[PDB]
C-alpha cells in the first residue's frame, strides 16, 4: 500500500529472457504449425470460431516493439496460441500433438527461467 514496497524482484532481463524462450520455440521441429498467423480467408470456421488469434511471429513482432508490458503478458500470449490449437484441433493430430508437445516444452522453460 502507500509507501509500502515489498522489495524489488529484478526483472531487467526479462526481455532478453523471453527472446531466447521464444527463439527456442520458434526452432523446434514441432513449431511450423505456429510460425505463421493461421490464414482466415482460407481455413473454414477458424475466423469465427478462435476469437483471439496468435502465433509466434505476432509474439516475436510485438516482443521487438514493446507491446509487452511485462514477463507476464508474454507468457499469456503464448499460452493463447496453445488454448487455440486444442480448441480447434483434434488431440489424435499432427497439429494437435505438435500443440501439446510445444505447450510442455514452453511450460519447462518457463519454470526453469522464472521460478
Ligand atoms: C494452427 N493451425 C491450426 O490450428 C489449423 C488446423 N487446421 N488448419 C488447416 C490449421 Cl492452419
Amino acid at each position: 500500500s502507500m509507501s509500502v514496497k515489498k522489495p524489488k524482484r529484478d526483472d531487467s532481463k526479462d526481455l532478453a529472457l523471453c527472446s531466447m524462450i521464444l527463439t527456442e520455440m520458434e526452432t523446434h521441429e514441432d513449431a511450423w504449425p505456429f510460425l505463421l498467423p493461421v490464414n482466415l480467408k482460407l481455413v473454414p470456421g477458424y475466423k469465427k470460431v478462435i476469437k483471439k488469434p496468435m502465433d509466434f511471429s505476432t509474439i516475436r513482432e510485438k516482443l521487438s516493439s514493446g507491446q509487452y508490458p511485462n514477463l507476464e503478458t508474454f507468457a499469456l500470449d503464448v499460452r493463447l496460441v496453445f488454448d487455440n490449437c486444442e480448441t480447434f484441433n483434434e488431440d489424435d493430430s499432427d497439429i494437435g500433438r505438435a500443440g501439446h508437445n510445444m505447450r510442455k516444452y514452453f511450460e519447462k522453460k518457463w519454470t526453469d527461467t522464472f521460478k
